[PDB]
């Protein structure tokens, strides 16, 4: 594939996160929104009798991997660069480790809606959302016997 690759990473500084797929982190020298590219969280505000599935995990996460990860590195997908709303539309690594691709093998996302261009690293989603679901990751653990019955 290629000789030396075609894509590259650039260096970047954790800034603020709010939720798991919208992180605020520093590039270029300015402060810029980034939105996990191919990926999908849900929602933890839709009921108030606080979240008893998974609310308050896939945003732990992505504070503790950006807080953490000292080497935080950005790849914009040769897709567009900003959406409508400002938001960094790319993938992230923490610590060499591809942030969405950990969301969603950890079985805390679902790899959002594909829309051309960006189809870069979707392949390689589609692997890790099977293993969530190959092992009973937190949502993929609602088998409770499926023994015959």
């Amino acid at each position: 594939a290629t000789s030396t690759k075609k894509l590259h990473k650039e260096p970047a500084t954790l800034i603020k996160a709010i939720d798991g797929d919208t992180v605020k982190l520093m590039y270029k020298g300015q402060p810029m929104t980034f939105r996990l590219l191919l990926v999908d969280t849900p929602e933890t505000k839709h009921p108030k009798k606080g979240v008893e599935k998974y609310g308050p995990e896939a945003s732990a996460f992505t504070k503790k991997m950006v807080e953490n990860a000292k080497k935080i590195e950005v790849e914009f997908d040769k897709g567009q660069r900003t959406d409508k709303y400002g938001r960094g539309l790319a993938y992230i690594y923490a610590d060499g480790k591809m942030v969405n691709e950990a969301l969603v093998r950890q079985g805390l996302a679902k790899v959002a809606y594909v829309y051309k261009p960006n189809n870069t690293h979707e392949q390689l989603l589609r692997k890790s959302e099977a293993q969530a679901k190959k092992e009973k990751l937190n949502i993929w653990s609602e088998d409770n016997a499926d023994s015959g019955q």
